[PDB]
């Protein structure tokens, strides 16, 4: 292909078509303006066309799926195999053959979308769990390529990891690329283990730094570079967003529809059994239950967006937690007074940035996450410095914003205290927390983090 | 004893101690005036004395029993046994061999306490399912006696019924009455039926009639009558509370609190499998999600009262109706906004009164119920003449309010149907039915039903 | 059409494609043999032709469906409304309107295919609960004809029928006949109350006889007649069949195998929710623990033949039984000697009937079965006079088998005290009931139960 | 006290009162034989006296625990916290603070007691999960002491160990101890790691060898050694034993009760979650299924020892494999034969070791264990060189047993081709095998365990 730079991810940037606002796509605008850049990835409709289209600052080239294809690959091995693996057996992974072999043959079919795009000596960057094995296939089809991954999800300890009959397989796909990154320093430690345990590789025996002191796996004739480098948000156009009156004039409203509470809580989340949601009801009704939260003036909204309908294990969760909802209300609620507000569906990004800027108390309580953006963004929009951040030390970010209350979820007496804490806090402790979690995130955005992966990639020419 | 006419019944009429207001207790207030009455049964707390307690029109007998007593014949025998065996086994009876072998001894005490407090040739009358030994226990011992036996719950079909281990136990026990009432005529002549084919008695082969053209079972030297008193409540009483000011200040406040819907809906039941408020939610999920119901301006509110918890089957249930209470506000609700209000907690008279005041259709949907007043009591609140009476036709009360929208549970796409039209009733038509509701439950009182029944077993001398 | 005799049933009596031994169309055979005969039923194959088929004595004309038209009429109305409902609600009826507008098509369609058969003025004899429409819609195609229908399964009490959102139309459809009968009086009466109660229609009062002192419903201008006629067996030929010499020495194999035990108990049942096979398992492992069967010299062997394998409390049931299994054997067996032995599969006649021969004990104990010919197989079979048959009294067969020893399958202690009994009976004891019971079952076969209802049937011209 | 030489372990080794055979404590015989030796542990009877006990070449002394104390620390923490958190969360632990709290309160009992028994200087080996927090309770008790610890189940992977709520604590508290051992490199460097990241402590960083190349911590004035010691059986004397004729005879008349099979399968386990019985019988079953293994001669063999009945995961578990069972003979059995023999009960050893003589092939798939001594004791039984053993990658045994048919027990698709392969193996290539197997474990025994152990902790002085 013309292209110098391309991303490989499970999805075009799109919707529908039009390009998809923010994330990935647009923390690497600068770069494509320098650049010949282009994307590979499913259009999200099934059995398209494989024509290259022009959007831009992007070549976009399509990877044509089936339905079966999504559902053996995606659904399948990616949601139902290795999400759960990679997030601490949280469920049960589900270890099927069929689901293996189609996931082999989607990640082929990205890897030659990939070449096709893909000019000589062209650097390429792909993303996620879903594509683990198209660096070792790339490198095949094109070993003149430069090629990083990044692991957007947790990497498991080594003893969860092996459990996979195709441990061996993954492994060498990744340690197809130049470059394997990971959010933290754990993973990228995990990786270096494994590669020695497991595929018998020499590596480096050193800690991991963030975004420096990286670890070296030793493969034939070359090195494979393994890094941390943990993802953020635009912080910067977040912090001015909810500076809108707009937005602020909304916030206010929600607190009025709400019949002016004291305090708010808030939980927001894509529906997932990683992200802990059951911890926050049930920590809330046993505060109730014994008079530590006030009823008349105290709620929790949780804001849960679809997902993944077609796995079991999601629908069961939404099953527990719609449980929850309605014990707590029928227990400590009256009629037109909820104790707790839920909804499930997907919320636009302007009423999302209203809940922010309305909570007194943003519960971020995940099992087990890669990052938790959310909690960034909670902290970008509080540039008033009211507000607190209860999070789990299970995500990544809990590295970065130590300011926040940091809870154990397992440890439901200190999520319970905690809870309490962050509600009853004074306003100097709560813009002491506010402006040194903002200080961290203002400083360490996406751009920095985008800068830092592809600066440690280019390094490894 | 001293006393010509006794009332056996599980409970006393009292609570803390204070006499309880309402129910049977009242409707027997002025046949109290003129005989020397007294109350058996048990005062509600573990291990109690048996002395009898001197309490104005009455004098209280005290049946003595322990938590073990009312573990195994209360919550066990009674109402894991006979409770949903007389329901149309909407859940699975437990047959168990201790729980029958304490029902027998507690039946027994009953018996005792009875004899103990009647004088020679008394007029006794026993109450409901829990106590179904005691006529013939009493008869026994008192052959003086004239005994009256009135089941509050239905009379089961003989198919159902034959499970029972102990069925021939149990029908010796009420043929021990000379007066056996039922509700309904159905229940009369599936015990008429049971007299035949189990115990091999001649029986009449008529239908029964309502408190007229009663059966006969002849039981070798005597006869016992067999009939239909559909009990009611104090029609006049509720008509004046529901007047009061408070009250239809109450109701405005009520639907203030609500967000000044144009439609409430109003479900209000004792927790309980065979109440169908599974229905209920089933029914507006689906008209919701169909957009039959606009979830901009109507509200369900459904209040549950607490019963059974020590029971496995009711906390399975209150979990399933959590669930669906959670899962309808999740989907079609807006913070701030629910479509439906769930209370689990005992309702004040007063509170319950202005809600049937404030609720534009009143949704009573059981499975199998034996009469259900909550029906009788809301169109007695209803002197407007506004609201509308959903009605499943599986209660006692749908023979009686045959102007009220009925319903068969089972058929979901019919109550779906109904609600719409009770919903969406011309103001002339709603009131049509209400005036014709109202003219059969003012005239159709508990006084009326006690008369006729004590009449009915006055005549068996 | 040409026949002046024809059968209607859910299935023809073929399979492949060979003609089916035994049952119905071997008990007509001498009838076949003077009338001009035939049989409408559905082929088994999907998406067949309806193309009539000369078969010997018998025209064959195969009624097509679609896999998809079997799905909803059979394994979903058929099989998950009608079978559970009539079936005491052992499980719950699902009521979906798609299966009832299914069946009411495919109903359409087999009066159609009769009417096409039947010449002028013919006796039609429509088969089963599947077909309950049958004769209300050919009475209206043609009312030349004379009309019977038999249901094979039991007839439910008034207050469980009542659930069906097509309870008239069921009603109605039945009514459609010049007789409708029953196995049991019991069913009979039922449906002359339900007549009364849902159709408002005339009927007799007094009590239904076998095969005599029939039931009467007036419908306008006709009556239909009402009766009971307890199916029963070919009981000469299995008698005839069972004394075969390689019958025996199958039977003596059989007790070797099982490592010459001194008793063996015998479960046989198409497996079914109705059939109380978890019951059988429950006494005999509770028999075990208590020492009150020998573990060492007494066996219990269950062969249950798949049945509904699409339906899900078909396999549910499934599992819970074949836990029990390995229970069981896991307590109470040793290595290379279980205490139960299963299988899962059909059985051949011979092999059945060898196991009639070496069963000591057979353990028949639905919670609801319209007849159960097992029991009375096993009875033609013992010849010998040895054996015993424990029978739930919740089948018909109990209505003519009193002799056996009969249990009410819900009263467990009464169960286990039973099958102790059966097992240790003296042998004049086992010969005097066995005798009594071949007596009943020798004299009472198909080939009166046949001749009864097709002169009731006859007499109603 | 006056004992220089003191084993701390959660039992006394004894049961009634007699000195229970084998084990640990017979390892020791040699030790005690030149030391005055002490054991401290619950004797397993509750309430009873804290009185030392002279028991040969032992002193006991008995720990007092009520019920309630084994309920809390050993039902509770040990076996339903800390032992599925350390088997790779296979089943959710219960994080409970009372059962905490009782696990310190217990704990610290143990620690008193083992203080009243120790001599100045004297040497202490603490074992297990159960009494993790001992050495460091009872370093600050008796600093004098020498201190060892041996974990006997797996370290988890740090990302499962942080969840526990008291991380810190245990952790501490095994620190407590001069040596930390476990049986595998893995879990001492699980050790290291964890060390490093929540204490924050100075470890050595390279791997951890076998009896070798130990690890360090340190911890202020002292350091912590680290280390690996596989355990073992007492391998010469278990090969002398299944040598005995009674045994060979008994193991030929077990194949004769099997109806002499060509090949025998056994499993042998102790019944928990954690040993991948579930897997053997799914694998047996799609054999069947697939015609690859022949129902007519081979049969399965499982003897689960009942374990921990009073936790609800072990009675779920119990009811899933007792299905797996009925439902696997339903379908592939005969009557007279089963394909798997299941026996739920205690085994004497004698019968153990002559099923290990008559089985053909030895299944060990458990998910996660810490060594798994049963695959030893069948190897050295098999003197015979016959037979086979298939083995977990997921056990201890796995690191020392490499010439056993290893499988990932979560690869379904490769423990069926091992099974098939293991059926089916040459005798050259079993006895090539078998040989290899044997050679490891007569040379490692429990013995050569025991010694590196001590020297390893005498070193620490």
């Amino acid at each position: 292909g013309d292209s110098d730079f391309v991303v490989v991810a499970n999805r075009l940037p799109i919707d529908l078509w039009k390009r998809s606002p923010g994330g990935l796509v647009t923390a690497l605008e600068p770069l494509l303006r320098r650049r010949r850049g282009a994307w590979i990835g499913w259009p999200g409709i099934p059995d398209s066309d494989e024509d290259p289209i022009v959007d831009g600052d992007l070549v976009l080239y399509p990877v044509r799926l089936s339905a079966d294809d999504v559902a053996q690959y995606y659904e399948g091995f990616s949601n139902a195999t290795l999400w759960p693996l990679y997030h601490d057996v949280i469920v049960k992974p589900i270890y099927n053959r069929q689901w293996w072999e189609r996931y082999v043959e989607v990640n082929r079919r990205f890897a030659e979308a990939t070449s096709r795009a893909a000019a000589r000596g062209a650097t390429v960057w792909v993303q996620d769990y879903q594509l683990q094995l198209v660096p070792k296939m790339l490198r095949e089809l094109r070993p003149d390529l430069t090629i990083g991954f990044f692991l957007h999800i947790p990497f498991p300890p080594v003893e969860l990891f092996m459990q996979l009959p195709w441990r061996t397989e993954i492994t060498d796909g990744l340690l197809g690329a130049d470059l394997v990154g990971f959010h933290l320093p754990g993973g990228a430690q995990n990786f270096l283990f494994l590669a020695r345990r497991l595929v018998g590789a020499n590596t480096s025996r050193a800690s991991v730094g963030v975004r420096s002191k990286f670890g070296e796996v030793q493969i034939g004739s070359r090195t494979v570079k393994v890094g941390a480098f943990p993802i953020s948000i635009d912080s910067a156009d977040l912090d001015r967003q909810a500076r809108q009156r707009s937005i602020r004039q909304r916030a206010r409203q929600i607190r009025a529809e709400l019949g002016n509470p004291r305090r708010i809580l808030l939980g927001v989340d894509r529906l997932d059994y990683t992200k802990g949601i059951d911890v926050r009801l049930q920590a809330f009704a046993e505060l109730l239950a014994e008079g530590r939260v006030n009823r008349e003036d105290t709620v929790f909204v949780q804001l849960a967006t679809p997902s993944r309908e077609r796995v079991e294990a999601y629908r069961l969760l939404r099953d527990d937690i719609e449980r929850q909802v309605g014990h707590i209300n029928g227990e400590y609620g009256e009629v037109g007074h909820p104790v707790v507000h839920y909804l499930h569906r997907p919320v636009p990004r302007e009423e999302l940035i209203a809940f922010f800027v309305a909570a007194d108390v943003m519960l971020v309580t995940p099992l087990r996450d890669g990052m938790n953006l959310v909690a960034k963004e909670y902290v970008a929009c509080r540039s008033d410095l009211g507000g607190a951040l209860v999070l789990s030390e299970f995500t990544g970010a809990a590295a970065e914003l130590g300011q926040a209350y940091l809870v154990n979820p397992h440890n439901l007496d200190h999520v319970k205290d905690t809870m309490v804490a962050a509600l009853n806090q004074t306003p100097e402790e709560g813009r002491r927390r506010m402006r040194a979690l903002r200080r961290q995130v203002l400083a360490h955005d996406v751009d920095l983090w985008a800068r830092s992966f592809l600066d440690a990639l280019a390094s490894t020419r």
